[PDB]
DNA sequence: TTGTGTTTTATTGGGTCC
DNA sequence: GGACCCAATAAAACACAA
């Protein structure tokens, strides 16, 4: 039951640009946003995962 | 400024790939 | 084959009606 840290400014701004041009992340762009936000592949992919919830949610209002 | 519904991280679990 | 996906869920933190 470790708990949460929320993503940074300059974080998510990376995250949502990459999301934006692709839904789903590959393994190279995996790794280069992992170097520019210091989260870990695992958190990145689990963002992801989440992100498509947020947008599923959101259309369907 | 505050209460609390909403949103954001993070885990767990089932399915496909197979 | 662990690596992907997605659904249900919890807890921390946020957003914004009062």
């Amino acid at each position: 039951r470790k708990k949460r840290i929320p993503y940074s400014k300059g974080q998510l701004r990376e995250l949502e640009r990459e999301y934006a041009a692709n839904k789903f992340i590959t393994k190279d762009k995996r790794r280069k946003i992992s170097a520019a936000t210091s989260l870990s592949e695992r958190q990145i992919t689990i963002w992801f995962q989440n992100r498509r919830v947020k947008e599923k949610k959101v259309l369907a209002k």
